[PDB]
DNA sequence: TGTTTTTGATAAGA
DNA sequence: ATCTTATCAAAAAC
């Protein structure tokens, strides 16, 4: 199968950053993954 | 060349 | 312009 873009570690962190107000576009770029992926891992309707 | 799993563009959104 | 969501083709792995 294909590996995940972010490990469970990165998920807790990104989750945090997102709650702290970091723009998904910025996080995408930095972690080198796609904005759509972030919206999947963390629905807007969940922050 | 083949399956699986997850990625990421993308279109649509009373 | 923005933001979000689910879809779906295919990249990534083996």
């Amino acid at each position: 199968g294909r590996p995940r873009a972010i490990n469970k570690h990165e998920q807790e962190q990104i989750s945090r950053l997102l709650e702290k107000g970091h723009p998904r576009q910025q996080l995408a770029i930095i972690f080198g993954i796609g904005v759509s992926t972030l919206y999947r891992y963390f629905p807007a309707s969940s922050i």
